[PDB]
């Protein structure tokens, strides 16, 4: 029924910071469920994955932006998908996207970098 | 309050297909509206700008996938941002979707092309 995510994060160059997602419903819902979380670079109009997770199992992106910087920390039993973005720099700010599935539900956060 | 789509287009080779788009509310709204259009190819997980609307001006790109095979149709008087996709290939095969602000609100289509 909803998505939750912070709405602007603030994090210092060189140091992590975490990207919350979970979502809740009233009634019951199975752990068969996915999370895709996508990023959009401050001033651009591209929506990249960068992990995604089901059945079970993780998928984090080597490619990109942020390869070698993602770690999964979320559970699928709790109904969250959060992630922790390593080692920051000034160029990562941009809007992150949760989106989860079972067509799914979506909640963004921007990333603002400083220090 | 509410963003429209199709569901499912199918289109032939060689042939054009039309994206529709358009947003209804039941208060009145002024013009300074913007439409964004993004493409996910069958299979994949990153969502791409190929097109965007604003202060009364299109933006077509010119480096991608459907470069040199879009046509602005729309009005934004009418609340409408449709477009359409000319010559159509195999590999097309794709998720649309289409994204509306006055954070906004997005519909999607999917697109099959035969023959």
């Amino acid at each position: 029924i909803v998505v939750y995510t912070d709405r602007e994060v603030y994090g210092a160059v060189g140091s992590q910071v975490t990207l919350h997602c979970s979502f809740w419903s009233s009634e019951w819902v199975s752990d068969d469920i996915s999370f895709t979380w996508r990023y959009q670079p401050e001033g651009g109009r591209d929506a990249i994955s960068i992990f995604h997770y089901a059945k079970g199992q993780p998928y984090i992106d080597e490619v990109g932006t942020f390869k070698e910087r993602i770690q999964w920390v979320g559970d699928p039993s709790w109904k969250d998908g959060s992630i922790v973005i390593h080692n920051l720099d000034y160029s990562d700010n941009g809007t992150f996207t949760c989106d989860v599935k079972n067509v799914g539900k979506t909640s963004q956060v921007t990333l603002y970098v400083f220090e």
